[PDB]
């Protein structure tokens, strides 16, 4: 079975918001086509990054985090956690809000990364918000539900840099996991991503085309939609052919109110997730075996 293609051009109206229900529904990734990022932007955006990563290790530990929160930010892979197997290299940034952003974490070299990620965060944005609108509108909530919960609310660049590795095994790479967030748009530089998808207990490749977008929603929205639509377990292998890039936008809500199911989704349908403080829902997702919002059924 291939993987769910979601046309945002399309967006409004049954036929393409159906097939949004039956992509979260079956495969809770989706490819996004004609989303309005032009595609030359995004080859700059996959070709500045290489460019960063291609440098001797000297350069980019300039902006290596800093050690003295959880959402560590700048060059490398630490989580006394560097996270040695993931077999990749990594640089965070928080690109939102605008405001806190720290730009002694951003790459002087390539000149352009600084103003080409920008440019292409601004597009993201408007994706996120798109597809969140269509969401609160499969949940029969009202266009805006969301957009409001995400005023000032942090967004990271996860830039990835994956080496060819001579020997691949599940040992190595980016392990099982789902992520933390509200939604994630991940943009890959090749049709081999390494991504892979857990449906039912069986893995599932998601590739992207030339240009199109990789999306999922995360823990955030599977408690605020009371698990109507789930966060999927993910990972991402490594490979001995080629090396690989890809860039995760990471879309968090903000601190004002709790993480509780949406009170118009609650008597024939009670609420599967106990709400909790933002601050407490932020260690769990960082604090292991077991996964964290499980600890939330009830
Ligand atoms: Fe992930």
């Amino acid at each position: 079975e291939p993987l769910p293609v979601v046309d945002l051009s399309r967006l409004d109206g049954a036929e393409e918001a159906t097939k949004l229900r039956v992509a979260l529904q079956n495969w809770g990734f989706f490819l996004l086509t004609n989303h309005g990022v032009e595609a030359s932007l995004m080859d700059s955006v996959m070709n500045l990054s290489r460019e960063f990563f291609n440098q001797p290790i000297e350069r980019k530990q300039k902006f290596s985090n800093l050690i003295d929160n959880f959402q560590i930010q700048g060059y490398g892979t630490d989580r006394t956690q560097d996270q040695i197997l993931d077999w990749s290299d990594r640089l965070h940034l928080r690109v939102e809000p605008k405001e806190e952003q720290d730009l002694a974490f951003w790459p002087d070299h390539p000149e352009s990364f600084r103003d080409v990620l920008n440019k292409y965060a601004s597009g993201t944005k408007r994706i996120r918000d798109d597809i969140i609108q269509a969401m609160a509108k499969l949940l029969e909530l009202d266009e805006d539900y969301f957009l409001d919960r995400l005023n000032e609310a942090p967004a990271f660049a996860r830039f990835n840099y994956y080496p060819p590795c001579p020997r691949p095994d599940l040992v190595f790479g980016i392990r099982p996991h789902s992520d933390g967030t509200l939604l994630t748009i991940l943009l890959v530089d090749k049709d081999v991503s390494g991504l892979q998808v857990q449906r039912d207990g069986k893995w599932s490749n998601v590739e992207a085309t030339p240009h199109t977008l990789l999306i999922n929603l995360g823990d955030t929205m599977e408690v605020m939609c009371n698990g109507i639509f789930r966060s999927p377990v993910h990972r991402v292998v490594t490979n001995a052919e080629k090396e690989r890039i890809s860039l995760a936008m990471l879309y968090s809500v903000n601190d004002e109110k709790d993480i509780e199911p949406a009170a118009g989704l609650l008597e024939n349908r009670p609420a599967r997730y106990r709400k909790v403080s933002v601050e407490e829902f932020r260690a769990g997702i960082f604090g292991r075996g077991e996964r964290y919002i499980d600890s939330l059924r009830i």
